[PDB]
């Protein structure tokens, strides 16, 4: 096996998918080989599609999907209002399971927050992070609320001993703020904080996006993911 | 004693002050005398004063409050920010047990969500749960994201013994839609959803908001509160 992060967030629209893309290309430049994994994707008659977002981004080829549904709504929902079933849990370990190997990094994108239902029945990230022994990345926002709801995320993960391999701010403006700059203090106080993403990475060209991405993280982290 | 509940929510700005007056101008209606406490208000430099809007919407009277900070920030940031320590966690559990009394219902506030500082060091709207046993109501969204939020919540809240009381929606948009509607029947299968306010109604002068507060409450709950 290798390392297995499961990439969840403290809600929807924190940036799990430009995180994503972000640590699997400052990864690759460290020469770590990288596969991403998105096991239920929601939205896809809006055109969401995460995957390809992190192929677009940071050019990871070994993508790997399962689950897709057409409403932008969780997963649960979008799967009755397409007359369509969640992926059970077995589905998604197996997944997880035939992509990691020794000296890859294999990142496992959730949808939503944490304990958005994933497969049958009530099955979560968290509960996949515990099968495939994960630990868990959190994304984060910048913005009010979000001590709070890091907070419950942090203490969720560790009610199932789930590891925290740290927080990213999914998007961070410049210059910052009063209450931005507060809640980025405090985090640390909370967690490691692993980087800070510039608002609309999502946007930066190949090069520039992995010149970001490589500046975004601290090397010696990223490199001691994987042995 | 009589009934302590705090009234707590899955984040900031989800209706946890309309849902106070709510419940509190219900109660009232059910003949319940009521007493809210906000232990710690931010936001007053742009003119946040949520016992102030309580006392306008439901006409209580006993509105007790320890500190109120400038900066509409988290109350800890605030107090950094303004140079002065939050309360102590012994002002506030005895203020909450100093308005509890046989017949009344004491509704206390939290800021924020459930794990925001409120005091020192370092504790939460769901600290002075305990040490008062009180239960807990959550104020939720029904915006894409709250069934999340709301387990985390819940499972905040049992991992204390502290009971949930019950989920109210703060705010219920015209016309509903897909998402609000698809979330408001999965919300009542994570918890007992006891109302769900209309969009708008913190702008309900004091008469309307009694009505539709009579409205969005079940009578037997209520009056079975106390
Ligand atoms: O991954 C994301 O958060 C962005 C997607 C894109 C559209 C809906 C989001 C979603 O997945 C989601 C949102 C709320 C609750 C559960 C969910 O699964
Ligand atoms: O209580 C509310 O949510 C409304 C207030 C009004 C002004 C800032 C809000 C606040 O207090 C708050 C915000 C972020 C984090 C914790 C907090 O306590």
């Amino acid at each position: 096996g290798g390392t297995i992060l499961v990439v969840t967030g403290t809600g929807t629209g924190v940036g799990k998918t430009v995180v994503c893309a972000a640590l699997a290309s400052a990864a690759r430049q460290a020469g770590i080989d990288v596969a991403v994994c998105k096991p239920v994707q929601t939205g896809t008659a809006r055109g969401d599609d995460d995957l390809a977002e992190v192929g677009r981004l940071a050019g990871v080829t070994q993508l790997a999907g399962l689950a897709r549904y057409p409403q932008p709504m969780a997963p649960a929902a979008a799967a009755e209002h397409a007359g369509m079933a969640l992926p059970a849990r077995d589905q998604i370990v197996r997944l997880i399971a035939d992509l990691d190997r020794p000296g890859r990094l294999t990142l496992v994108e959730g949808a939503g927050g944490l304990l958005v239902e994933l497969a049958e029945p009530g099955v979560t990230l968290r509960d996949v992070a515990v099968d495939v022994a994960a630990a868990a990345l959190v994304v984060v926002t910048a913005d009010l609320g979000t001590l709070n709801h890091t907070k419950l995320t942090l203490e969720a993960l560790a009610a199932q001993q789930v590891s925290c391999a740290g927080l990213v701010i999914g998007s961070w403006p410049d210059p910052p703020g009063l209450v931005a700059a507060s809640n980025r203090s405090a985090l640390a106080r909370i967690a490691m904080v692993r980087a800070a993403l510039p608002a609309g990475a999502a946007s930066l060209d190949a090069g520039d996006f992995a010149a970001m991405s490589a500046a975004a993280f601290d090397r010696n982290w990223v490199a001691g993911l994987v042995g």
